[PDB]
């Protein structure tokens, strides 16, 4: 009876929020996690002590290799087994961190950045379509994309692959019932490792507010997107940045 | 309770979105121009479930030297009724070929003065006469692959999402969002005919469902919502996926 | 014969760069000015003394009102009494100034702002078709119109529709051979009126050599479209603006 | 004083006419290959009876794998190797085919999103390390926003071709070096694909309802790495006779 979602990178930051807002909803939900393991574990068992049996985790690295295909069907998978259903999937997971043109072996960068941006949703998409209501498909995508930040090209590669993979599967999947759509943040949570004068330099470039997206802000439009408010909506991409992209350098 | 104006509101995506908004708790100024008696009838339906939540506002919105005095009215028909305005829904919009190969400058006033001018005027009374407070421009889809002949109405759809962006911009230091929700085949003009609506229909990839005026009212619904107050300058498709569809 | 060419706003500035540029590939030109006259039947001096009979002037105000039509319909109507054809439109004359949304009457500077941007374009771009080999328009847009300058809405607008008139009449005119593209600068010529502090800080944002472009650069991007090297290229905007859209708050 | 040029998939079609317009303009050029070696020996022989010593071939697969970035330092060295400069990068090769959602998967991801997008990465790498008028052209694919039926991971390898685009020419002005696009819409049809279905995709294009030929997409790179483009960086030149402005 309940339906049930898979979200990627659900331990921490925006990924849990987007878990604890679908868990509020009335989904069961897969907390998938790479390195975060106490902090999957600790939401999975707040939202059982809410409703019992309506959490699990699973754990995958959603780097690109020959077998990060059985990783993405392992994680769907994870939700039939659970739940006997699984009905969204948010593509929340994602690796970040700068790749300068001009001077982890590159091979590397290119199999974190592209493959959990881009390959992992394209794989995780394959396995949940071919695993099939009100189906669908959220992909956190990125309001920068085309402003993008100095010497983070394959970072803003997966990105703007992502946003391919949300159009086309919108086009592919639509006669299976199956919508597909994006998110994009601005600003939201800031990376933990950044210094706080740092922080407030891009807080002072948002029109709206001057201050970083709440993750609950950017959870409230992956839950309209999967609500029965959106059910002609597919191919779409919701900027959620308060006009960030809207300012000139 | 919020106030709301909701423009060309008589008839069809308009009525849907001030129902919608009254359902959600608004009172709403319903704009018309030749639709009268429309108009009166959902007022009447509104006030009879929430009474004195519903007045009517004429004005024709065509651009003229007097159409910055009928949007000043409009805004001002709200702060009457109501004693505030948190919402402006531009809604009303001409749509009819205007082939490069009525005279040509009424047909500028009539495309361009209400799908961009009056929106202008409408945004400038609104936030001059400044919570949740936001605007929802009803945009076009299919702005970038243009029904063929259609140059008017579609420089002024263009114009539309300029308004939206410039808008959200400079009125974010306000408070007030600014956002755009487009349709694609939403309820076709009663004009056409059959085949041509059923050729329509056939190409929409979502195309199972029916398209209808509740979809996009649930769209513009989400955006004057407490769920969207980070959201500015954004316009969401509503259009069952027809943009993606090369030809 | 030697083509023709028409450019809106060609007395100074940008306009005058396409007019001599067109005129040294060999067009005829008629330079159509507003109020700069003298600038304007100058350089029509300078060009005939190079080439006898190969430039004339024509004057027209290009704000909105009844009569706009009928003065679109001179402008090309000039060409043709001069030339005996018009092979090339450009739509390079613009107004340019700030309507604050929060505080000229505003249907003066609608007039004002549409008309020149975007509503005589159109009627000049109707005129040149009724009045019809390598036939082309180009449009002089904004490489800045999604990251629009602060309180210059009806600017903005104005310069969208340019865009949407660009694409619809690419797709109406391509039948009949006439191509439609635009042109978008970032910061070219900047105001005369405009501090050198303020061009400064311009310039400083363009990561392509921290300076504005050339008259002689856009008016090098508005050539190619009109020559045999672009004969396939129809509803294409050619950004010329060193990276500045690129470029993040 | 001739520049030089590296042209990806130079062998036939596109890329051969792009090989073919640089020549003509005075550039000597690197004709990479993968798998048609006769053809690309045949323009490196009809380039150098033009002018002694301009072209050389280049063989290499552009999948990904962990050899991609040593071949693609490789393709750029043999540039400097026979020419002493590389002025010119342009990133045509590609491999195109359904990858419907619903070979394994992840050789069609190394093969699709190789040569799209990683390997044009890695030789846009490759060619910034190694540094007039320098550029790099991206052949890149109009109907992006409206991608054919069930070719997800092509679509989704253009897309990060954009991405390239946009953050290399971020990235390289500081260095003067420009990073543009050139889009076709419908150019040169398959070799397989029978008249009927390709008179289908001709009659959708409003200009003249016939694709581009190779010439007239090597016309707009060749624009793009002139002095006419000096100040053009972060740009795709659509190339589509309007066929992306057509709706459904
Ligand atoms: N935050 C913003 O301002 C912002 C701006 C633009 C776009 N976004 C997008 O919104 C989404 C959420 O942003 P966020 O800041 O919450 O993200 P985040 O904290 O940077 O990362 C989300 C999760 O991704 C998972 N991840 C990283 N590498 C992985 C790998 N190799 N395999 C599997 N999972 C991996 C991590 O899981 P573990 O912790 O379990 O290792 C991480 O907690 C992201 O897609 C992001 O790109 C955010
Ligand atoms: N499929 C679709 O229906 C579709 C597709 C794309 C975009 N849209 C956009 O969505 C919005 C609503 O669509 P719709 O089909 O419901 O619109 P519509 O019925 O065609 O027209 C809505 C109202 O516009 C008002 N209007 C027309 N000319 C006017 C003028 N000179 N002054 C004042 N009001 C005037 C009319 O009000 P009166 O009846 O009172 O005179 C009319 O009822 C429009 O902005 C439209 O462009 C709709
Ligand atoms: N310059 C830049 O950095 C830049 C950046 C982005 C876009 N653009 C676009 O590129 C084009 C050329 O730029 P620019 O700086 O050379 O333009 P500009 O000098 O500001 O204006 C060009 C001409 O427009 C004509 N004009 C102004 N109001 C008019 C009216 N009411 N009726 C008829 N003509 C009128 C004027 O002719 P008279 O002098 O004869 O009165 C003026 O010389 C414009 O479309 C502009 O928007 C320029
Ligand atoms: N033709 C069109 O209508 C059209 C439309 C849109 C975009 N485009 C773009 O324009 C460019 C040229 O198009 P085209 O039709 O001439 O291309 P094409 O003939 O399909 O392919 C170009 C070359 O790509 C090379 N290539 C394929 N797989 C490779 C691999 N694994 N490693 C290295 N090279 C490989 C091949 O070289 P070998 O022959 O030596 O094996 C092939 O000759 C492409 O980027 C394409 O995506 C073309
Ligand atoms: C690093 C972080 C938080 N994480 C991911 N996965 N994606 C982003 N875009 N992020 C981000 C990076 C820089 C800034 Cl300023 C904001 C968010
Ligand atoms: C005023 C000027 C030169 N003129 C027009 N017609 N359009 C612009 N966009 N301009 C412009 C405005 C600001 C800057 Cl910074 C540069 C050019
Ligand atoms: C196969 C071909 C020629 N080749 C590549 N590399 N990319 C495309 N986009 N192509 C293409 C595919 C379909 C059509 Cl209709 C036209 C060109």
């Amino acid at each position: 009876e309940a339906p049930a979602a898979v979200v990627t990178g659900a331990a921490k930051r925006i990924g849990r929020a987007i878990a604890v807002k679908l868990h509020q909803t009335g989904y069961r939900v897969v907390i998938h996690y790479h390195n975060s393991a106490e902090a999957a574990v600790s939401l999975a068992d707040e939202l059982n002590k809410e409703r019992s049996n309506t959490a699990v985790v699973c754990q995958a690295d959603l780097t690109n290799s020959n077998v990060l295909p059985a990783s993405c069907e392992e994680i769907i998978n994870s939700c039939f087994r659970a739940f006997g259903r699984c009905d969204v999937l948010v593509n929340n997971a994602s690796a970040f961190y700068p790749t300068p043109l001009v001077q982890k072996t590159v091979e590397t960068q290119v199999a974190e950045l592209i493959g959990t941006n881009a390959i992992a949703p394209f794989l995780l998409t394959m396995s949940f379509a071919q695993r099939q209501s009100n189906l669908s498909i959220v992909n956190l995508c990125d309001a920068m994309v085309d402003q993008p930040c100095m010497a983070f090209s394959l970072y803003n590669m997966g990105k703007h692959a992502l946003v391919g993979l949300t159009q086309s599967a919108a086009l592919e999947l639509a006669p299976y019932g199956i919508r597909v759509n994006g998110v994009a943040p601005g600003v939201s949570l800031l990376p933990v490792a950044m210094g706080e004068e740092e922080k407030d330099k891009w807080r002072r470039k948002v029109p709206l507010g001057r201050r970083e997206a709440s993750a609950e802000q950017i959870a409230d439009a992956v839950i309209f997107l999967v609500s029965g408010s959106a059910q002609y909506i597919t191919g779409s991409i919701i900027k959620v940045d308060g006009g960030l992209s809207l300012v000139h350098a």
